[PDB]
RNA sequence: GGUCACGCACAGGGCAAACCAUUCGAAAGAGUGGGACGCAAAGCCUCCGGCCUAAACCAUUGCACUCCGGUAGGUAGCGGGGUUACCGAUG
């Protein structure tokens, strides 16, 4: 399960991606370094988000310590990603 | 001449990108004045394919790294298609 990336859903549609990636990256900055932050507004890549960390270890704490944190008044869903992404894959 | 194409010009003209000002819009963007990058339809029309925005509404709890919900708007200076038109070495 443990993985560089972080897999977050549950997400406020509402939110723009220039800022849900700034607000994801203001929270999630706390916990290591974000190779990068994903975020689609398409169909079915909405509501989530994958945020990418330099160490797996990194990611194990966000999950661990934010999960459901009040996220514009929504709660978060955070997990794994089962994959990698092409940066941590390649 | 008229027609259907064509654009090496001829000749008389036309439009106006970026950017600025100001107005409208949530945005894309559009209006108007200034201003020209270009344009032989850069006149006009969303029927077809792209791309852009996506406030509201409706659906979607959804695992991606090409990108893509419906609806709505935009782009005709992205194409194609329709349609109107000036000049005639041209065919
Ligand atoms: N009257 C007429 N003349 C034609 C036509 N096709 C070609 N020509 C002549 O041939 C020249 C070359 O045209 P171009 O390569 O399409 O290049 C043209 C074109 O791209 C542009 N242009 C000029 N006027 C217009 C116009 O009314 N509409 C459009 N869309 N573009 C224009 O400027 C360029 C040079 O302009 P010109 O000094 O007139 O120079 C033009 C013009 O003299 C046509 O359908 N009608
Ligand atoms: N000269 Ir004239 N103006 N440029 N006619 N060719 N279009
Ligand atoms: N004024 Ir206004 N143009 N800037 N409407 N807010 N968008
Ligand atoms: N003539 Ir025209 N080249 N400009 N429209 N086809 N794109
Ligand atoms: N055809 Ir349309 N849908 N109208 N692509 N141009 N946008
Ligand atoms: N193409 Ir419409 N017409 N469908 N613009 N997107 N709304
Ligand atoms: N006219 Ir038209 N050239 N712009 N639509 N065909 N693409
Ligand atoms: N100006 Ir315009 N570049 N934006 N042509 N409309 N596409
Ligand atoms: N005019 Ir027309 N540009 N040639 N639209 N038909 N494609
Ligand atoms: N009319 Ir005649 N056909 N003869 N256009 N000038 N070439
Ligand atoms: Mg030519
Ligand atoms: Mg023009």
């Amino acid at each position: 399960r443990p993985n560089h990336t972080i897999y977050i859903n549950n997400l406020n549609e509402k939110i723009k991606k220039d800022e849900l990636k700034k607000s994801l990256h203001a929270i999630f900055s706390r916990f290591g370094q974000i190779l990068d932050i994903l975020v689609s507004r398409s169909l079915k890549m909405r509501g989530q988000a994958f945020v990418i960390f330099k160490e797996v270890s990194s990611a194990t704490n966000a999950l661990r310590s934010m999960q459901g944190f009040p996220f514009y008044d929504k709660p978060m869903r955070i997990q794994y990603a089962k994959t990698d992404s092409d940066i941590i894959a390649k």
